[PDB]
DNA sequence: ACTCCG
DNA sequence: CCGGAAG
């Protein structure tokens, strides 16, 4: 009574019931954001995608029937404390649910769709518990554990949406941080992973939406470094796309090619601050160097700075490339 | 009496008499031998290059007056005894001091300098003391043990010569098994200084020739997980490091460095020299000769790059 | 493997 | 009245 083994089947029968009610008559916004952005029924069926109906408790008396105390119910982040009786968590919403490593239910991502919806926030997601830990859960991981220890790759995304793109087009070792910024679990937990004979080897690969956000990424890059900065890797889309939006533009070749015409981390910032320069005669062209020697500076690792310096006279226009 | 300490003052002692004499009159061959190839005396200092004196117990005696007893000696590998008292080991040769990682002088390796000299073997080496162990001995590893840890590159060369070159070069990562080859122990040690992080390259410099193929048949047979970041530079023919650095300069050894061919690439286009490579028969043959090794490649997404590569390295097929 | 020159 | 290498 209300352990780890009870929860997560508490977890995997609201899956069930939340996977039932998008079918629903009620649930036709929830199926039409998904075929909106090209996202069939076979597909959302194979990320679980489920519908929240629109009562008081629909699923509380669901599995207060199929045996499960409130008290459990409450634990896994389902149900809640209400003044009538117990109430669910989440209303009138497209779901999409977060599995371990394992394939074992932890929690919910709960997209909005109404405009008289109470809830305010565009995403909301299962509070903490002992099963669902915010800070090291990834959407897409029960899928791409495989691919992404096989193929010694990882590729980063921001939400739901841009992971089932990326899974149908191809790209299987893509997921999202998943209700927070990026952090360093996500990356102890992705880079565990990829790791053989007590070696890390693989590539951390960071898509973005728009230019600045990828800017204001790579800035960090320089931070702290301890992370595997000469493994990390950026991708940005055509101005202004994401990789769901991508998709359906330009079909899921473009999505395979972002991915493999990406950049590393150090490069792309580097040339981010040549971007924006001058570099016409000798007077912008010094302007340059001046601001980026301090760039390649701050890099850590003295194989990688040397490679740097190396190309940094090419890049602004002193030496050949 | 006879402790490790007491081995390790004998050997320092030993280092600063040897190092003393180097200064000296019988010591000119020495001091020539090391500036010939462009080592000035600021290098035998940092390396801590001595000269072993002609007679025949110089160095016991010099010790005995400063405390050590004979069988603390004889331990230590510096002295052995004669039937007329005791004696040193090493006869004027050049000596450089070997040393923990710590920079403490476990024993020492020795050049011959003359062709009347006693010993005819062209180096000879301190012999199996409670310190010196041949297995995980090694060259330049007190100079290099910060930078290969900072830096997860270590790099091994094969001559004493080669390690001094390469730090004055700026490659301040190499290192040198000394009276032995290369083997387990010494890459256990540079593993494991290059953990503590996660990543770590590790380079083999070979001179021009036959000597780095040999050594390198043995890159597929094991299972060696560390092959997929071994790397193989190699310089122009019959030049080893120290030579490198004679013609061409400091900057050539730092460039032949990071012009790294890893140890798998190195081993297929090696037996891709020695093929035909002409004629469309040409071609075939060789992609027949060098799958069997792509094969022999353990690890499935590294056997696939080399696959791809293969293609292009045999003339377009 | 027991008996010439630094 | 040597120690290494000769064999």
């Amino acid at each position: 009574m209300g352990s780890r083994s009870r929860l997560l089947a508490a977890n995997a029968a609201a899956a069930a019931f939340y996977a039932q009610a998008l079918q629903s008559d009620e649930a036709a916004p929830a199926r039409q954001y998904l075929t909106e952005r090209s996202f069939d029924a076979a597909a959302a069926r194979k990320f679980g995608c489920g519908f929240a109906p629109s009562g008081w408790d629909s699923l509380t008396k669901h599995l207060q029937r199929k045996g499960f105390e409130f008290e459990e119910l409450e634990a896994a982040g389902l149900s809640r404390q209400g003044r009538h009786g117990p109430m669910d968590r989440f209303h009138r919403r497209l779901l999409w649910p977060i599995r371990t490593s394992a394939g074992e239910v932890v929690g919910f991502g709960a997209r909005r769709l109404f405009d008289d919806d109470a809830m305010e926030a565009k995403y909301v997601n299962t509070p903490e518990t002992l099963l669902y830990k915010k800070s090291s859960v990834m959407f897409g991981i029960d899928l791409a554990k495989r691919d992404i220890a096989k193929g010694h790759q990882a590729v980063v995304v921001e939400g739901y949406t841009d992971v089932m793109a990326m899974h149908l087009a191809g790209v299987t070792t893509a997921v999202a941080s998943c209700g927070t910024a990026f952090g360093g679990e996500h990356l102890a937990m992705l880079r565990r992973l990829m790791m053989d004979d007590s070696f890390f080897r693989g590539e951390l690969i960071y898509v973005f939406d728009g230019d600045e956000a990828g800017r204001a990424a790579a800035l960090k890059a320089f931070d702290g470094e301890q992370k595997l900065a000469g493994q990390s890797f950026v991708a940005v889309a055509p101005d202004g796309m994401d990789p769901c939006d991508l998709r359906l533009k330009c079909g899921d070749a473009a999505l395979r090619d972002l991915v493999a015409r990406r950049t590393p981390l150090f490069e792309f910032a580097i040339r981010a601050a040549i971007a924006e320069m001058d570099l016409d005669s000798a007077e912008g062209r010094v302007a340059a160097l001046r601001r980026c020697v301090p760039m390649v500076g701050q890099i850590k690792d003295p194989t990688l700075r040397d490679e740097y310096a190396r190309q940094l006279a090419g890049w602004v226009g002193w030496a050949d490339v």
